């Protein structure tokens, strides 16, 4: 019961983006420009429906470079993945959590069954462990 | 001929993003966090093919707020649109250029037939006048 690498995630629905800069509490390890993506099943859940099993959310994290009052996307640091399965991932609230170093399928990062990821996302119990909100 | 409003662009392919902060040359009016989206026809040109008629690129521009060293997306300021049609938009190199204030269909920003946008995009004549490049 590993989380699947979310192949083709780059062509999913772009939910939102955020920049975390030096100084911010999450600078380590979430510093950079991040983009959130969702497959069709996650949109149902994001829209106010419930999350079908098979819903995947992706946090895509880039380093950035300062270029004359512009922040420009550099190298991918990692992707974080949440994969909905109420039964398979019941231990961390129905979502499996995984990280892939630099987005690579072979650089699995999570060593504790997702407990560490889950400890922070649990703050969002009432929105089903998802921080991002859909926007227009 | 008017550039058509690109309905549904938000569910298109996310090409890339960039932040333009106060002091950048493009600050006025392109300051903020922007995301580039491309329809299926535009992806063909991005991938090295010719841009077919009906290709559409969108520049989606948000204001942002700086909050404890995070940049957080606020309100949409505008979208910029490029619509491909070699015949109808030959005057501006085969792309029609339009701005929609706040992303609303009824707030057209361009008043000079697109020559102002074309004047700068012509620098990238070699790339069919598109600055953005597909990244992974
Ligand atoms: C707090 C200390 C966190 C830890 C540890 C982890 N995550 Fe997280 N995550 C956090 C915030 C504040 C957000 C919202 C970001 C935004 O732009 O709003 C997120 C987001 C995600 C997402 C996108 C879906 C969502 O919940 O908004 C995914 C797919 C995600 N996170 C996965 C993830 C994994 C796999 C983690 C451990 C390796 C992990 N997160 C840790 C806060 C925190
Ligand atoms: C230089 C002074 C510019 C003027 C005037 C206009 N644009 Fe532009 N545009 C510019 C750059 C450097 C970029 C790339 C930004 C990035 O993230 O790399 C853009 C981008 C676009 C896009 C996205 C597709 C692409 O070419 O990368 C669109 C749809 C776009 N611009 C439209 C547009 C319109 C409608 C303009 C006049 C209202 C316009 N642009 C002006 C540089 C400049
Ligand atoms: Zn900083
Ligand atoms: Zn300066």
């Amino acid at each position: 019961t590993k989380v699947k690498y979310p192949d083709g995630f780059r062509s999913w629905y772009h939910v939102k983006s955020m920049v975390i800069q030096p100084g911010h509490p999450l600078e380590n390890p979430f510093g950079g420009i991040h983009h959130v993506y969702a497959n069709a099943e996650a949109i149902q859940g994001l829209r106010g429906g419930n999350y079908p099993d098979g819903a995947v959310l992706v946090f895509d994290l880039f380093d950035y470079q300062e270029d004359n009052h512009a922040l420009v996307e550099g190298k991918r640091k990692l992707i974080g993945v949440m994969e909905r399965d109420a039964k398979r991932f019941s231990a961390t609230g129905g979502w499996g959590y995984e990280g892939f170093g630099e987005g690579k399928p072979d650089k699995r990062l999570v060593t504790d069954g997702g407990q560490g990821c889950f400890g922070c996302h649990a703050a969002q119990k009432e929105s089903q462990y998802v921080f991002s909100r859909l926007r227009d």
